[PDB]
């Protein structure tokens, strides 16, 4: 892709991290901790996941950024309406505001309702999402495999200002303690 030149610098805002997050000094990095990070409760936080978003706003033109997946078992990466339900439980399905893709259980899936079985033959390690806003477009690219297309939502319905969306996902396995990472520009 020639994506690359409308890279933005995104970073996160704690004050809708879940309340085990732990946001890096420079918020640009976020791991699930093994407790409750010691923070007041608002109406901001996801409750019920270990999510977060980007404190950057987005209502048009087109962006784009990167995120470090490592060794990570699962995670959730993409998009999100500003105004999506922060608390209880729901799914990650454009219907509810999220335009997003995962890896669950050693498969990767877009998060259309139903999901889409996405198609990957070179695992990766660093994601990049790209946001066309007029033309109503989301894709992720495999920067592991020079940048190979992952997954187009097109038609899309923002219908609101747009939020950079993570899930470092939960580590009931002890094998998914690793963060995700915004990569440099
Ligand atoms: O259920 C858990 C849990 C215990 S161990 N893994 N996570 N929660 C509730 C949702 O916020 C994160 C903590
Ligand atoms: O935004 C929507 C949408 C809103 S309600 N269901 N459809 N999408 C996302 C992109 O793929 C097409 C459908």
């Amino acid at each position: 892709h020639h994506h690359h030149h409308h890279m933005v610098h995104i970073t996160l805002d704690r004050n809708t991290a879940n309340s085990w997050l732990i946001i890096s000094k420079d918020r640009r990095q976020v791991r699930m901790g093994d407790t409750h990070q010691n923070v007041s409760d608002n109406k901001e936080r996801f409750s019920n996941y270990p999510m977060v978003l980007g404190a950057q706003r987005f209502s048009s033109g087109k962006m784009y950024w990167e995120v470090d997946v490592t060794q990570k078992e699962a995670w959730d990466l993409g998009v999100c309406r500003d105004s999506v339900q922060r608390k209880g439980q729901f799914s990650l399905s454009p219907e509810n505001g999220f335009w997003t893709i995962w890896l669950w259980q050693d498969s990767y899936e877009a998060g259309t309702s139903p999901q889409t079985t996405l198609h990957i033959q070179v695992p990766p390690c660093q994601i990049g999402i790209f946001v066309d806003y007029e033309a109503g477009v989301v894709s992720f690219y495999n920067i592991t495999d020079h940048g190979s297309l992952i997954y187009t939502f097109s038609e899309c319905v923002f219908a609101g200002p747009l939020r950079p969306f993570f899930n470092v996902g939960f580590n009931y396995s002890g094998g998914n303690a690793a963060p995700l990472k915004l990569c440099p520009l």
